[PDB]
């Protein structure tokens, strides 16, 4: 098929960047983080849409893995949250191990140059995001922390709300979109350079961070409501709002956002929705985000993490241009990075005040005079 | 004078790496980690011994910075570890961005050979240990994590048991050294490249690690039981182990290590302890171990980290060689450093197994049956 050698050919050209995938929660969930031995079956794998033979089949350039955690179950929602960060780390280790010791399938990537020399050499891109920021457990400091391990978007919330934005699926609303908090983070995230996503994030939230974040957005995983209404799915007002954010709607492999009747979602939707998106907004703010494994079953042709091919012959074959399909696999998602790196080092350049978290005094007044007076007996000693 | 134009000659040509420094717990204590438009404080604190000023009057070439927290208080002591790990994440993102934001005076390292670089450079190799082990909150991945941030040494215990060790200040004995936990753990840090720091564990456990380490380890402040009993002091018994081993015991400046009236505490008391030592067990296995901000106040001519040329000139009026002087000052922690990391090259080569944490099932035999047979109906697909 000449179309099918087009496919492959725009694969071996620029890297598929995947938004969402969650092949990391995965091997927490089979494995418990334990792939001591475990290569043969990392490689064909008794569950899931994700491993490393389906994952080099499917000519993918690159993908940002989900170090996803549940919303935090705890009463005690101090507890959760602390527990949650926890379970964070153990989910970017597993993340790094698994990178580690498949070198010539992965290779880890923080940056627009790093996908590119990392797809150049033949291996998939492996980037870093956290789905919600029940995942920090309320402090910034955890968060330039995680930047500092790899990660770089936030999900802005899972399906729960926290002390920074609400969600979609959760009602009612506790903060009506963004938190005084969450408007502060905004600028912390834009000056440190983490991508925002507003992917689980409810409408109003949306709105309220597209108007303020002075860097581009995504949305790692998510559809278009005006197709198929769901809270999880984006607004024209908010797609708009997309456009002038300069930012990117990476459309979303889940049944549940794709179609009404979930068992009759297919490949044909997913690319119902890219075009609607590309037709209305451009096709420079659309993307590719699976959410692969954050599924139990995928859409007719794209079952799995080897079917990404199909994919590109099929919208090669609606008529979105090489140039475009281009876009849509990976240099949209490539842009959106470059320019998160450049607002941050712009803002971080201008020596811009870095958000921090509110401490207890560890000192009472007794120790601090103790200290003062201590420290002039040195500057009189000559 | 001929001899402090030596000293400073020898501070030029090889770094002072000063094993423990607590600076970072004095900005949390004082500003709470924020030092946005506190420049002018930074290099004259009205408080402690460390300042930027001072830090390049005593020509002090490296620095293992410490990101100690306090040994939790609460009486849920799972709540409790996990506020550790959370405020450990504090004291980690306060020192990174000291560093970034001072990089004519500072310079992060994080190897021997990175060391070097900042020093030829004219910097302050600033390094970072944390200070016991409940700051991991029991997650040897989030030691790994902390490693990927930048730890490279790990202080067993501070004044606190943990599961892994026994603290030298607490009695009754918890584990009567190392726990199960413990000597397993010896294996992982040696697979990691983490420096063991031995520093604040018992005379038990410090026997157990020496015999138990595959790489060199310190103590990054302690000194000598023989000049001077107390809990926190090397035994004769440990320091030769500690020669077998290959590692560093690193001279304290605490009073109360140094003499049994603290208040008579002196920089003579410090090379006696580094002479003592030198003498028995080698000057290729001594330090210099200030723990600087872990005291009000230090020793006379001790002061604080502008009193470092005081020290090399006073080893080298006691008839200590240039070479050995040169020893005790920094190469000896860079040999341990390198040591470290050439073991841990050797043994990730041979593919040895990493310690995993102990999870939760996240899934039920439903879950997991709902998996395999999906995965199956995309096998039989073609
Ligand atoms: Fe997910
Ligand atoms: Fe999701
Ligand atoms: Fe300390
Ligand atoms: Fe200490």
């Amino acid at each position: 098929s000449p179309i099918e050698e087009q496919a492959t050919r725009l694969l071996k050209e620029v890297p598929l960047i995947d938004g969402h995938n969650d092949f990391p929660y995965m091997i927490r969930g089979w494995f418990r983080n334990d792939i001591n031995g475990q290569d043969a079956h990392l490689y064909d794998m008794p569950i899931g849409q994700t491993d490393l033979q389906r994952l080099q089949k499917g000519l993918l350039g690159g993908q940002f893995w989900s170090a996803f955690v549940p919303c935090p179950k705890n009463p005690d929602k101090e507890v959760g949250s602390l527990e949650a960060l926890r379970q964070t780390l153990q989910q970017l280790d597993v993340i790094h191990r698994l990178i580690e010791r498949h070198p010539t399938i992965l290779q880890f990537a923080d940056s627009a140059a790093s996908i590119w020399s990392s797809f150049r050499a033949g291996r998939v891109a492996s980037l870093i995001g956290i789905e919600g920021l029940h995942q920090i457990a309320d402090s910034v400091s955890a968060l330039r922390m995680l930047h500092r391990l790899g990660v770089r978007y936030v999900t802005l919330t899972h399906n729960c709300h926290n002390a920074f934005a609400d969600a979609a699926t959760v009602s009612p609303e506790l903060h009506g979109g963004l938190s005084r908090k969450g408007e502060r983070l905004i600028r912390e995230l834009n000056r440190m350079g983490m991508m925002i996503d507003l992917s689980h994030t409810s409408h109003e939230a949306q709105t309220q961070a597209l108007r303020l974040s002075r860097a581009p957005v995504i949305y790692s995983h998510s559809s278009i409501y005006s197709l198929r209404a769901h809270a999880r799915n984006v607004t024209d007002e908010n797609l708009h709002l997309l456009h002038r954010n300069r930012g990117v709607v990476m459309i979303c492999f889940l049944r549940e956002l794709l179609a009404s009747e979930a068992d009759q979602a297919t490949l044909a939707h997913v690319i119902d929705h890219i075009i609607y998106a590309g037709t209305r907004i451009g096709y420079e703010h659309v993307g590719i985000g699976s959410a692969f494994d954050g599924m139990l079953r995928g859409p007719d042709g794209l079952h799995d993490v080897s079917c990404y091919p199909a994919l590109v012959a099929g919208l090669l074959e609606r008529g979105v241009s090489e140039e475009d399909v281009k876009r849509v696999m990976g240099l949209n998602v490539i842009r959106v990075l470059e320019e998160v790196e450049r607002v941050a080092a712009e803002l971080q350049g201008a020596g811009e005040e870095c958000l921090c978290d509110e401490l207890d005094e560890v000192w009472n007044e007794d120790i601090k005079e103790q200290l003062t007076r201590e420290r002039e007996r040195v500057r009189k000693l000559g």
